[PDB]
């Protein structure tokens, strides 16, 4: 690892396994110690900070990701994050525009690479159980040192043009992004990836709940499981197995609206503070991340006797179906944040599935963070072949189960 061997991250699993306290990797620094000038690059390339209040700029990023962002190992599906989605994801309250870092070609101003950082406030102190192991050694003082939430950077949408792959461009992007974050006096970041890098503090497998199995089989996202072949019409029985009620079972379920924001913030933060790693949200950020938004984020509440008691949200990311004969797009819903006080979690997520299905989604996707693992079987989710790995930059963190992670990454 010619690049990651130089960075302040735990370098191996044997080393992450032997970590028992949260805290930084690198000795302190100041803004003064960080270069003022952007890092140098090829003569035909320049750095470009896009303006996310301008549809031209958003459009140029959209096209780069649409054609060059994450594909599956078979090159059959590729994320097609929408423009509305990108403006939502990249511009939460207090976002910093200088954290959105691009390289374009001088000659024709063509977008060639991208990486985005947005600020988040994250609890990232010693996990509860490692703290118990610590209170026993009288080391409680060290274990609790970094328990207060920290304002850090969340990195996403790293992307290099297919025609420029393997020219060490991503390390220059990563470094220039680090620089700009450091000049802002931020020293930690959180990020996720489907690939193994040095070194995750958690990993969760992906799970999928089929909503339109016929289409999913047609485009070869899924197949017909062998035991359906004992039927005269396997596809009919597969559809029956995945069939859903026509409308929600929970009366009192309604779309979220702005007046709901403080009660949703209350119940969410009670649920989220249960977990070792989880975000801390103000009313503004709750509003930004949960309030319905057409084609992007969908959020519903259970109102019992005037009070909000439960809620769920999901977000939409279609994927390009790469050269298919009947289909352009896979329409996928992704379980977002949620909270249950009045009903079992699986009864609440069953209404998420019913709503997603009625709004035309083909599949419901999730990672086994939060308590997602606990309803996989009750709700006929299938296990996928990929995992999402959680990483910290410049933060030593003990290994934890994904069910102790509460940060949903877009
Ligand atoms: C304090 C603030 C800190 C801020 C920074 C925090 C850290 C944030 C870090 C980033 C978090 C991003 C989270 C997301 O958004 S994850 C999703 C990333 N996107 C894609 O996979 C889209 C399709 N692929 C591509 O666009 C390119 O292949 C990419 C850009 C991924 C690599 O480009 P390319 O294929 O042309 O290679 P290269 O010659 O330029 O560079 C080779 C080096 O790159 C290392 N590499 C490969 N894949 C990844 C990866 N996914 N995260 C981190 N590093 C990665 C690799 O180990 C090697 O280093 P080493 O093996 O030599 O050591």
């Amino acid at each position: 690892h010619a690049f990651w061997s130089t960075q302040p991250v735990p370098q191996t699993e044997d080393e992450t396994e032997k970590i028992v306290f949260a805290g930084p990797m690198d000795e302190p620094k100041t803004v003064a110690d960080i270069p003022e000038e952007p890092y140098p690059i090829a003569s035909t390339f320049e750095w470009w900070t896009p303006n996310m209040e301008a549809a031209d700029d958003i459009h140029a990023i959209y096209e780069l990701l649409r054609d060059n962002y994450v594909e599956d190992d078979d090159s059959m599906f590729r994320f097609n994050y929408s423009e509305e989605f990108l403006q939502w994801a990249l511009c939460p309250p207090n976002y910093i525009p200088d954290w959105h870092v691009a390289v374009r070609r001088k000659a024709d101003k063509k977008l060639l690479a991208f990486i985005a950082g947005v600020p988040v406030t994250l609890r990232m102190g010693t996990p509860k159980y490692m703290k118990v192991k610590a209170q026993e050694r009288g080391e409680g003082e060290e274990a609790a040192k970094y328990d207060e939430p920290r304002h850090i950077c969340e990195i996403n949408f790293l992307c290099v043009h297919k025609q420029l792959r393997e020219k060490r461009l991503a390390p220059i992007l990563i470094k220039e992004a680090t620089r700009r974050v450091n000049r802002t006096n931020v020293w930690q970041a959180v990020y996720t990836a489907g690939v193994l890098l040095p070194t995750p503090y958690a990993s969760g497998q992906y799970f999928h709940r089929s909503l339109n199995p016929e289409k999913l089989v047609e485009i070869r996202f899924s197949g017909i499981p062998a035991q359906y072949q004992k039927f005269q019409n396997p596809m009919a029985m597969l559809k029956r197995n995945y069939q859903l009620p026509s409308a929600p079972k929970n009366s009192g379920l309604r779309e979220m609206k702005p007046s709901d924001v403080p009660q949703v913030r209350r119940i969410l933060m009670n649920y989220l503070d249960s977990f070792d790693v989880g975000p801390v949200f103000s009313d503004a950020e709750i509003s930004h991340y949960l309030l319905p938004r057409d084609g992007v984020v969908f959020t519903y509440v259970v109102e019992n006797d005037k009070k909000v008691t439960d809620f769920f949200s999901f977000y939409r990311i279609p994927s390009t179906v790469i050269g298919n004969s009947n289909y352009n797009l896979l329409n996928a819903a992704y379980v977002h944040y949620y909270a249950a006080t009045s009903i079992p979690l699986h009864q609440l997520i069953l209404d998420l599935l019913i709503v997603a299905h009625s709004r035309g989604f083909d599949v419901c996707n999730m990672v086994e963070i939060l308590d997602n693992r606990s309803f996989v079987e009750q709700l006929k989710f299938g296990a996928g072949d990929g995992h999402l790995r959680y990483y910290f930059y410049n933060w030593a963190y003990p290994k934890i189960k994904p069910s102790q992670v509460a940060l949903v990454m877009l």
